[PDB]
């Protein structure tokens, strides 16, 4: 088959999807798309995903987006292990519920530090301290609900075994981390779950799945950051503009 | 069975879920939860849904949340018509992709007018003009991507026939409307799809599904609005606080 997977490993959902595929070893044609540069706006990329977003999966002439769908379609088409995306009514619901809450409270809330720290200043824009504080206190606020509301005493957000819910979560939460935010500091229930997930998944994977963002603060300083194209500049300006 | 459905028809997801169930006629014990009042924070409600959010479905001793999950679990358990939540790979993905994008760009963006106009002032807080403008220009921006990116020339966001994607969408979009925003004004592609969905669903349903929010601006003025409990106050304070 060789369905192409256009992503940028600096993008948390992009990561999550890339860990699933490989970990469940799926033939994929990893087509890098430089977000920071603005490749995801190149007229040529827009002929594949009108929205100009990452990651987008091109299977056949069927171009799908949103990691949630991508992963699930992946899991389905590629009959991956059941524990991943269960078939049990109660089961699946628990993932669909998290992925529903994840996109509300986690998504867009745990990637702000990069804009405050790297992307923002990349285009001369400085984010307001208040928004910075407000966002961080907004983070743990999520981390708690994620800590005791979903995780609880069980081993996983979505239940008993690893699930896309955990792949999404842990990836999203890896950004503030790689930036210098140790969110698992005062959270053993959290530090453990993550490490539990990591354990299962494997070092070599996680050790390369991240990398890009782990070094990100460096290239930043060493100004190894590409200058965003006007199209990217816009979206960078919009994003920073919806920081509450 | 008689699984209970705790909701408030002033809450868009609450509506969407309530339209599916009845329209596909499912035994439901509609347990009203006054959001504006703060019943969704009553210690008693919290013993049902720790998060204190609406809607939450109590089937058996299995308490599920997030309309997405609820609806899907509903559809499944209640083997509802296929067109709803397809079984076709390509098919389902298209819903899973929209509901993925819906939660990003539509959810949280199309309910701000109510806070700017009713709920905000309810507790003496006034939202800044900028946030107001910013949000509206942020709406159509969504309306366009929804208009031509998902809808396109086809009859539905998620494909050819009505689907939870359309139930969710149109409901979310009904709030700005009921408040005085005619989002289908300069949008025939949009005005039509909505009316097409409406057609299918039925007046009597939609004529009662909404109502609550349609009258909402009046009770507002005639001060028929209950005074929020301290717990509600907080949440309204937080919400208004994440208005970009
Ligand atoms: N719900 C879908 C949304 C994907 C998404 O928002 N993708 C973001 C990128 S992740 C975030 C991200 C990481 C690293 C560098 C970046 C530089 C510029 C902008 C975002 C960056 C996107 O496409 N953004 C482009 C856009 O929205 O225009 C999903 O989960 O996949
Ligand atoms: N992804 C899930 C989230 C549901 C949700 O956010 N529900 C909101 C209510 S909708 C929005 C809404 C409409 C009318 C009056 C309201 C008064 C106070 C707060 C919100 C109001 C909620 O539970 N909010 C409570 C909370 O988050 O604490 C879904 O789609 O169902």
């Amino acid at each position: 088959m060789g369905l192409e997977l256009f992503l940028d490993l600096v993008s948390q959902p992009s990561r999550a999807v890339y860990i699933f595929a490989k970990k469940n070893g799926i033939p994929l044609e990893l087509r890098t798309v430089d977000l920071v540069k603005g490749q995801h706006k190149s007229k040529e990329f827009l002929q594949i995903n009108s929205l100009g977003k990452l990651p987008t999966l091109k299977d056949g002439d069927f171009i799908l987006t949103e990691s949630s769908a991508i992963l699930i379609y992946l899991s389905c088409k590629y009959q991956t292990p059941d524990h991943w995306y269960p078939s049990d009514l109660q089961a699946r619901a628990r993932v669909h519920e998290y992925l529903g809450w994840h996109a509300d409270c986690i998504r867009g809330t745990f990637g702000i530090p990069l804009w405050v720290q790297v992307l923002g200043p990349l285009i001369g824009v400085q984010v307001p301290e208040e928004k910075v504080e407000r966002n961080r206190t907004a983070m743990d606020q999520a981390l708690q609900w994620l800590e005791d509301k979903f995780l609880g005493d069980r081993p996983f957000l979505a239940g008993q075994q690893v699930t896309l819910a955990d792949l999404m979560a842990l990836e999203e939460l890896m950004q503030p981390v790689a930036l210098g935010y140790e969110l698992f500091e005062g959270r053993p229930r959290l530090a453990a779950w993550r490490g539990r997930v990591e354990a299962f998944l494997g070092a070599e994977l996680c050790q390369e799945a991240h990398s890009i963002i782990l070094s990100i603060l460096e290239q930043a300083a060493k100004k190894t950051l590409p200058t965003p194209s006007p199209e990217a500049y816009q979206a960078m300006l919009l994003r920073i503009a919806r920081i509450p």
